[PDB]
């Protein structure tokens, strides 16, 4: 994988596939190039039997600046109406369709500042374990846009109605033990110790059934969509479905 | 609109309009009268310009008690049996079905007694700040009755499983800091500074763009009933409308 | 009468309050077909049981459960044909949750130790819990390469935020009584000296009121959550008129 | 003579409500939509209304809404008004109407395009000129369905017809609307305020507060599980036997 | 045998056909609640009777069922605590479709008569179903002034457009076999003399299929229909995978 | 785009892009090769301004026979266990997830043969006319495989509750005319017609706005998801974002 993709590095060592956003003059922010690698990217983890797990995270001082504005708006006006909706589906289709659902487990691992359009592939990421000295913002009011792409439901798909409605309307910043009390990751800690602790989570990931530990993953996401009689039927076809295979 | 109506003050300071619920003697209980006058009360505020924030808050030791179930069953009970389907409507109208996706962002600034039906209108409102001093509860139970109206529902999308249903279920009361644990308001401070930190927040709201906030907003509330694929399709829709109409 | 009935579990009823006490101590009350159907008989007995006016879902010995007993489980399948699966994965769901659920009286679980696996569901079912701090929980299915079956993952969507769920759920560890408070599980933790008294204390603020109005307002609350505002404004309002109805 | 654009003529419990503007079609402008918020909530609390038949003055239902109109009131105004004139379209035909207190028959006499859909699929039962018109124009005006029309197709028109209608554009007739179930009958038009005042008079027969708990708890079921439906269908059958 | 075993229903196999007759010809075979109770024990056994493969649900004499006994019913309530209504609405749903309407066999209505009100929801939970043209169907509760209980509205939403079971609910009115058959209420509808030889020959066709690919199928679709096409990805092939499993 | 691909033709013609399944000694059995080659062919026929509307048909007598269940195991038995999970997903890839709410306007138009897995595609199709000669099923449940991808849902879409359950059931074929009855399309005419009739309609099809005609059928689609409360929000939102991207 080295020197694959522009935009995003790919380091595998021991089961743990590290993905790297790589854009770090700009924060890593997600331009149309980096949407299109990282649909390869994924699509070629998946069929990789040397990744177990993957570990989402930024190079240099950002985990990802969100949208990039630039570059969407250069290839946006550059075309017909018609590529809109194939940029927006190509950010898509990374930072969730493929993501939330993804077959194998995945960790965001938040190094540094995380804002807007960054919140959907953290969300998808089944895990997260940030930095203390992380920054997350909801910045999108302040440019004047609501959020997009799936953001607003990142947020209340992890955090608690109020805390959400606050951070979204306001757009004002919170650090890594904020973002760890709310919900919105798992655990924070200090940046020095990120690496070392999100390794042992991979480790304990790494230890279990793949194809049962898929099928517990989704099952839980899905559930929350569905009644309790609608998952007694769903929750044992996923059962029978690991068993099989 | 000084005088306007008889059951609630609406005071203007610099963008910031306070709509104050005003029966102190009967701790704001909502009766019928001040259901219609709160209607008219939002409907005339959303289309005036001087208002960017609205802050609902209770005048004397109260925010509000909940039904006045007296002047309620009153009506009810000397009228046909259809007069009741008219007070329920009114009733949801102000305190969520006008309310809950106001077109300008509301806070509920709860300074003392936040009782029984008052849950709609406090979790329809975006955002929320009690005193530490304020008592809150579920009291309907040990009267006799179940949560009426959406109750039940604005605990349920505020106040975790467990919580809600231990409050429902024993009618305990609760005050501000637990209230703000719970998840039931954003925050709770001294009643001494309930004001001025209202203010503030109210201040960051007004800032900002009203249509983008107003799409934002929505657009989070809506998004909870949706699966992501919906979402994916709702969300941009809401994205494209704030376009359109700011511009 | 009571004494030597089931097997598997004993009731014992004083003062409005049945304990429900599953009985495989040997086996950490592990829940096998036999326990499953003896659970059906027992909810359908108590419901018309007018001494019970509110159950308390408890375990002898350590453990409250240790989950499915999947050795008597697979026994049995292995030995039988296919659909005998159907019928033990039914009985399970009848106790655990689909009478208990919705159940017509208050419930109680009062956790006093080991909570594994396939506990989760009438866990998450009794409406309220309350656990010891030195209580251990678990879904350790995952390292016997197994999801959780049943409604173990419906169980910790409903109570549980997303993320602790799922690393939970992935990574099977456990948890003692003071996290399960915490992250919403059960409603407090308490050390196991003052677990039967406290739980005693609640049973009894649950018998003061009246029944109907109580299974109006727990229910309500339940199904809500899976309502829009607009539906809840004619589900939740037909609840309170069915409760004023039935009494 | 209460309302510029609306009649009400009540007549032994069956109140036609006659939407007034047969000049224009009956278009529904803001001042019409306003009056019928009113006509609503007025009738709803008038003892002598048991049941409402919506139909038109002059040779159309409705041709939907009056876009000259609606344009002048949201141009003469802020970005904030469009809310207000959106809400009063939606209050009256359906937020009102589809969960109404009483029952509700649409006797389609005539023209039936665009935004009448809403209101016409709001009403619970639904009677039809054989002579009648109806169309989604939208889609050749460059709008596509406004309000709930889609929803209102959607509830009762099957898949592949609705979106033929929607995409197409294409007109039909009272018959077809009647086979595709956007009505429940379509009769000549000689003989449809026979054949509606005829169902009126069985819906009047009627104990009101059942029959408003079987007409809302069928809307609703709609929209719920079984196992949802169990608790709320007797939720309101015991609400029914309450209410009396 | 199951001569003689229940006191309202009878059951009898024809090489595989399970035919199931309530059998209360004196009343219509109107659903008492000895009969919920006996029709629970009656699905319970017959799931787990390797001789059955299909079941045909029918009515002794000239009705299919004329509905619910109300008669009986409110005896029972009348005379019985107020949480025996409770158990018997529970009881009529656990036969009628909480059990039925995901049977683990297929099911056929075979509608040989009068079918009024509560039989609605059997039927429609039943897989298939074939009717006689001299049968009769209405949902006359609407003219005895109950609107319809149970999952009546429901089993109607699930097979009739909008407008038509709006029509026949608010009018009470009747209609014929080859009506109910026009509206999408049942498969088809034959003359009466016709009847148990078109049922047969659809039953002898299902009893071609593996048992456990006929329940993926039924069931998914039956799920489905409250799905969005990307949870039914997830969710329908989990149960194509589930049958490869389990045969 | 002649020669592009193995599996798919696509001609266009006056703004028409007809979309061929081309595996006709296999009756247009769908491959996984065929599922990738659909991908690219939708992707890139979104982005070509010469195509105002999509006609999806069958080379030879089919439409499609459904899902190539030998080539499907073969890949499977053959490749790692994951590899099951990438062929399912490219197989909803062109058959729904793009297709059904598609930018362009999508006609099915069914010649021949539909069966088992070639319901989704039939469905995520906005609209559909068949040839009367044409024969469908479900004919999966005789050889012992309950109906697989979105076929069930495809069904619950279109066609009543009790005949989706007797087709499902039974395995039971119907005919062109039968299929139009039960609501699986919109019309049914003889196959010597079924071009002419097709092209007509795309024609009138491609007079509408396309963001516009856009904005009406991916409306009327998901409205059937949502309460008339949360359609108010959802359809004026749609509504708004076609008059900005107009």
């Amino acid at each position: 994988y080295e020197g694959r993709w522009k935009t995003v590095k790919v380091e595998i060592e021991d089961g743990i596939a590290f993905v790297i956003l790589n854009r770090p003059e700009k924060r890593n922010a997600m331009s149309p190039t980096l949407n299109r690698e990282m649909i390869d990217v994924l699509e070629t983890l998946e069929q990789d039997p040397a990744a177990g797990v993957l570990v989402l995270t930024g190079a240099g001082e950002a985990w990802t600046a969100g949208m990039d504005l630039k570059e969407y708006f250069r290839e946006v006006d550059a075309g017909p109406e018609i590529l809109q909706e194939k940029i927006r589906r190509e950010a898509s289709q990374w930072q969730w369709k493929l993501l939330r659902m993804y077959a194998k487990p995945t960790i965001a691992m938040v190094n540094g500042w995380c804002f807007g359009g960054g919140f959907s592939p953290l969300v998808a990421c089944d895990l997260a374990i940030c930095a203390d000295e992380a920054t997350f913002g909801l910045s999108e009011i302040n440019w004047g846009i609501p959020p997009g792409n799936l953001v607003s439901k990142a947020m209340a798909d992890t955090v608690g109605h109020r805390q959400s409605l606050y951070y979204i309307m306001t757009g004002k910043t919170f650090g890594g033990q904020k973002a760890a009390e709310m919900g919105l990751v798992n655990e924070s800690v200090p940046l020095a110790q990120l690496r070392e602790v999100t390794i042992e989570l991979a480790r304990n990931l790494l230890e279990k059934n793949p194809v049962v530990l898929r099928a517990a993953k989704h099952g839980f996401k899905r559930c929350r969509e569905l009644t309790w009689e609608q998952n007694e039927d769903y929750l044992y076809a996923k059962l029978d479905q690991s068993r099989l295979l």
